[PDB]
């Protein structure tokens, strides 16, 4: 058997039957993501444009619209070990640049953020909480880094009893090797991989 | 600059520098993932032996050693989205053998075995509290599959608070690019890859 | 100013506007808790009948019911420090008659199990997912013993992201003072205390 | 039998036999909870002052002193359920007096300071990952109220692998009823009930 029959016989690559009351995740497109400075940082333009748009009419149609940005106090940089692993991480501190979410999202005062000390959006976060008080059923979920903290975020949405869009063209990450694998495995297993047109299609659908 | 200079530069591919509590973490090697008459498993037969080695060394210096495992009731399966996903992982019924761990692990009657809904061994387990209550500081992950619940295991595991080994002669999946794409992802940003013959050399130094 | 007058000003004892999603929550009505011949029990006699009328009505209009049992494999007894305070716990074994659900409670095959090593029915389990994954907005908390595993449970619900009612006929303890106490601080700060007859009425109205 | 026999009987009121890694929550001393402006409000002078030693002493022996706070964001206030119960708690803004640690306590600038949503310091938050990543087994929890945000942490801290010490003298709220029960559910099952001069004397021991 090819890879492909494989997967198909071991029942992965359902399409998800999209609910009815979206929420959309932006994934850490803060600075120090996404402003080629700093040594975190990856090409995140177009991606911002398209998640833009995604959230400019998601948050018309009154449907949830929440940041995450990852930021430390200097005393809790030694009681994680993530920060062992991937010590570039350290730099996110609390009150600089690198823990600002990136104007060009076009995030207005009124959205929450979410701090997170780790990659998924749902770990030791409030995020969770916010979806099932909204009455949550499906997440898009954008951001940087698709191997990272996209793909994280994307693993715990569907755990937490949420269903899972991605639009690839809103996802950033390092390198085109990771992006693909983790895009490959959010399909199989996760979530439906699909584009910013869609999603917006789909949006003003069921406000409809 | 090149994908090496770039995770470099991004803080990325640090070395664990290892705890001297060491626990096992055993990834759903249940039938359903090692028995290949399901079409859920993959072949297992050199992991499992060699994860075996890690656990009878391990039980034997009274670190934890804890099994998984993916088990559901009928009125669960409409209930998560994940398995609307990865329709597959419903076969996973209580009191089936697909669920039941396979004796090539060398499992003993008082092993610890947590079941889970999810990919993570950690997400809605009892597993966080076992290690914490242990006072256990390094975890090594084996199990099967690579690219899903190992890698979400080993997220989850260093997000906790643990830092993280991965014996990679330990973990199957059912595709070797998956594989590979995962073991990247966590020597970059995760935990130390490795094999057994070192975490079988560390466990005798820590004990020593 | 009195107690009443202090809690007034601080905000506290809101009425919670009522959904649409219902779930009931049965925790902890094991034999162990509810079979005086085990040490753990209480007299959990008129709660439990009156529990299975409102899961009954529940069930019958396809609205989610779920029990929770506290169970232990032998080997986590020494990992969970909750059952050095509590060591009467540590006779919650798997396979014994003390974790099976009361039959008093009218539980039947199809009803989903939720074990779990804790005081809360969500901490540690896969409880949150379930009531996200059916959509729940407004859980309803019953069993034993109220000032233990149901307050646990109730507040994690409410910072869950769920609307908390709590029929106080339905919950069960081994004495009245805490039974008092527990229902006076879920009053105050995290549901509505109310009873069974308002229970099902509002079930029927909202199915109506 | 009397009530004492019943939780005799039940295995409650267990010591704790305490470990060697101690770490110190300081739970909601913000002005919000530590300021008679603001209804939300108890008299805790004493109780800080009491709390200022033991963290003093901690710190110089290089435990972990770990600061909690309730914040929102207004956009998060609709989507909380507990704020509709508990409506007070919405004056805890970011940006404002109200969620800034009382300097009273002591705290220091390099202090951690974990904003959580909830009651429980450990629901939504990092404070399970902070203590693991210190390998922390022995947490002395202090604050305000007893009977809402210190309850729910020490009954999440034993649930989460953590063994519990509650000096009752750093432990404010709004009335007694309350904090009594409170301070008696805890010692039955979830933790340690004493004072600050057995937590300072028992502090400079593991010291020693």
């Amino acid at each position: 058997m090819s890879q492909k029959e494989v997967y198909d016989a071991a029942g992965f690559g359902n399409p998800v039957s999209r609910g009815v009351h979206p929420a959309i995740i932006v994934v850490d497109f803060s600075y120090g993501f996404t402003d080629l400075q700093y040594p975190t940082a990856s090409d995140a333009s177009l991606q911002m444009s398209r998640t833009k748009e995604i959230c400019d009419l998601a948050r018309a149609l009154e449907f949830p619209v929440i940041f995450t940005t990852i930021a430390y106090h200097p005393g809790e940089i030694p009681m994680l070990p993530w920060l062992e692993k991937s010590s570039g991480m350290a730099a996110l501190l609390y009150g600089s640049r690198l823990v600002e979410i990136d104007m060009a999202t076009g995030i207005q005062p009124n959205d929450v953020v979410v701090v997170k000390k780790g990659a998924s959006s749902f770990f030791g976060s409030t995020l969770s909480s916010l979806l099932a008080g909204t009455n949550t059923d499906t997440v898009v979920v954008t951001g940087a880094t698709t191997s990272g903290c996209v793909r994280a975020t994307v693993v715990d949405a569907v755990q937490s009893g949420f269903k899972v869009l991605v639009p690839a063209d809103c996802c950033a990450d390092r390198a085109k090797g990771p992006h693909e694998a983790s895009l490959y495995d959010i399909q199989q297993k996760y979530g439906d991989v699909t584009d910013s047109d869609d999603i917006l299609k789909w949006l003003r659908s069921v406000a409809g």
